[PDB]
RNA sequence: AGCUUUGCGCAGUGGCAGUAUCGUAGCCAAUGAGGUUUAUCCGAGGCGCGAUUAUUGCUAAUACUUUUCCCAAUAC
């Protein structure tokens, strides 16, 4: 259903976004600065000073091809 | 036919600051730089290296003596 979408980022990643934004067509008409943030969670910091490594990260931050990197 | 808007040049008159200005046959960048806030939101340069009075040129301040003239009879 969508070769290079799953090459770029496996398939579990491919398919959380596209069924967040609804499907390939709803996703195609999205700019990319929207879907960086596919998955964004309110995340309460508790004390914390917004170190939550979720205040403007989604499915696409938390995908092992970018967890695999240096944290900064 | 004046009035007027935008951008770009050439100037003139000012004001402001020298912890900043410039370079980039180096790299990356609207096929997205960077994202601290307004993030299903904003939207351009950034990094590394190099020059330097933290841009670069001038102008001025830090001294007076060479010469070149000389003595003599109305006499054995």
């Amino acid at each position: 259903i969508a070769p290079n979408l799953s090459i770029i980022i496996g398939a579990s990643t491919a398919a959380k976004i596209m069924g967040v934004a609804g499907g390939l067509t709803n996703l195609s008409k999205m700019p990319a600065c929207n879907i960086m943030l596919l998955g964004a969670q309110r995340k309460t910091l508790s004390g914390f000073s917004s170190t939550s490594v979720l205040p403007h990260t989604g499915y696409i931050y938390h995908s092992d091809i970018v967890q695999s990197l240096p944290p900064d």
